[PDB]
């Protein structure tokens, strides 16, 4: 059987918050932020907008775009480390706005990699007969977890989402092959403050592991897909700083015309990340039916995940 | 392929809380809690313990059951509503605390119905022929979550793990048949407090609920898998009311001998409900390989879960 993505969708809210804006309460500029991180602009959602609105718009556009009634979802696994509450999840909520059967949902904490694992998750079941049209989404809204205090962490997040819809394509398409990993000793370098509720960050050794794990984990599924650098039509990691990107891409051997990069319009939007990326190079024209990408993500945790992709 | 429990363990901390305990600070009394609930005690967590420290007691005792050793645990999955925090994740503390390989580690949420969602998980990954070892908690410490000024939920909750490794089983053995589902119209009468960050019930709308799906499930599964009524050693379900419980063995029939009951001495663990029974008829010589026995479990979302397992 061939399991891939049936339909895609993506999105982002209305509220654009440029680099300038952060001058009026912190020690930054444009030219900082810029040069650090590649980010111009970020998008954050509206205070009556939570994580469960950001993932109903892109999960709409992604049944549209399959073809499909909500009728026919068989089931829905939710991406994000940002949830409306614990219970009930952005995936029940799911079911209910989308209207479709009483189907088994429910949401996965892996933080930034969480949309690789959902979808890997998603390929099983339909592997098994049982289920033909899996929605999976990956969706963020950071701005409720961003310490505005702190300069750091401040201007690297955004909010938005990523929807697709898993299940049997075409000979030779889809989920080539994948790896996900995870390393707890790096807990303490990314990780939710308990009583202050904010993101908390150990800059420079989560660099470190960011551009060592993405350069290794995409060769690895490249290889196990037996395919060479040469063959990668894109390229798109996790896009949560350009300098990370940008070494990743390096260790990787992929020319940058064959990198996608959005972190510039979004900023680091966590699970919504790759996703999001993927609708500016389907919109631009730079993704096609037959082409192979690559996914591949690091996250709190820590945890990484990584998939080569035919698309189509 | 037979996918099944290889290795089982639970745990229940320390502290335990009687009925006379709640009289101090709300309007109960022993028999009031008795007759509405059947609890008598339940264990609460210290301060310094948290799910995670649940979740790592449970596994050890899994691992050592199953025969394997740490190294050979190829991803965990651990099922909770009261995580230590949203990343790094309860299962990526475990990977790093039981000292396994950096394995896949993802921490999945279907509040009470989280151990059977994330079982059946495991079983569709053993199931591709990737994974042989699967370590699924169930952990919660909702002594965390509860209003204790609100009378009918603060009587109602206790602390509590269980782990299995998930894997194969000899002939004719494991998960036989099962079923999940949610449905999100049901979310407001069992929720966690967005603000406040406490848990809020309807009781009432949750009974009725739990009643009818506990039994409908139950005969569900039963029929998947080809049996009926008396084919079944014993039957299982969430530990969430005692009236709730006997209310869905009336309709199904079935003794008082044929259900297993630790509401008693647990209160309502989430999900480490179910583990927690299970673990007291193994300890009572009620439960023993060969058996065939039936899970079910329900809760916030609204979200259910069941299936038919043969022990060993």
């Amino acid at each position: 059987m061939n399991v891939g993505i049936k339909g895609f969708g993506a999105y982002a809210p209305e509220k654009i918050i440029d680099n300038a804006y952060f001058e009026q309460f912190l020690d930054t500029s444009d030219e900082w932020i810029s040069k650090m991180t590649g980010i111009k602009e970020r998008h954050w959602a509206d205070d009556d907008q939570d994580t469960s609105d950001l993932a109903y718009e892109a999960s709409v556009k992604a049944i549209a775009d399959a073809g499909i009634q909500p009728e026919d979802i068989d089931m829905i696994i939710v991406a994000t480390a940002t949830g409306d509450m614990p219970f009930p999840t952005v995936a029940n909520m799911l079911q209910e706005r989308l209207g479709t059967g009483k189907v088994a949902s429910m949401d996965q904490l892996a933080a930034c990699s969480g949309f690789m694992y959902s979808m890997i998750t998603a390929k099983q079941y339909v592997q098994s007969g049982d289920y033909h049209n899996i929605l999976v989404v990956g969706a963020d809204k950071l701005s409720k977890i961003t310490d505005l205090t702190d300069r750091s962490t401040a201007v690297l997040f955004g909010d938005g989402a990523g929807a697709v819809i898993i299940g049997e394509v075409s000979e030779g398409r889809g989920i080539i092959s994948y790896e996900m990993g995870s390393d707890g000793t790096g807990g303490k370098h990314l990780y939710l403050d308990k009583d202050t509720g904010k993101l908390k960050m150990n800059g420079r050794e989560v660099f470190k592991f960011a551009v060592r794990i993405m350069g290794d984990a995409s060769t690895r599924v490249v290889e196990k897909a037996n395919l060479t650098s040469d063959d990668i039509d894109l390229f798109i990691p996790h896009q949560a700083n350009i300098r990370i990107m940008e070494s990743a891409r390096e260790r990787l051997g992929i020319s940058k015309d064959k990198m996608s990069v959005s972190v510039n319009k979004y900023g680091n939007t966590s699970a919504a990340s790759i996703p999001l990326s993927i609708d500016q190079e389907l919109k631009n024209g730079k993704l096609k039916d037959d082409d192979t990408i690559v996914l591949v993500g690091f996250g709190g945790g820590l945890t990484w995940g990584a998939m080569t992709i035919k698309w189509g």
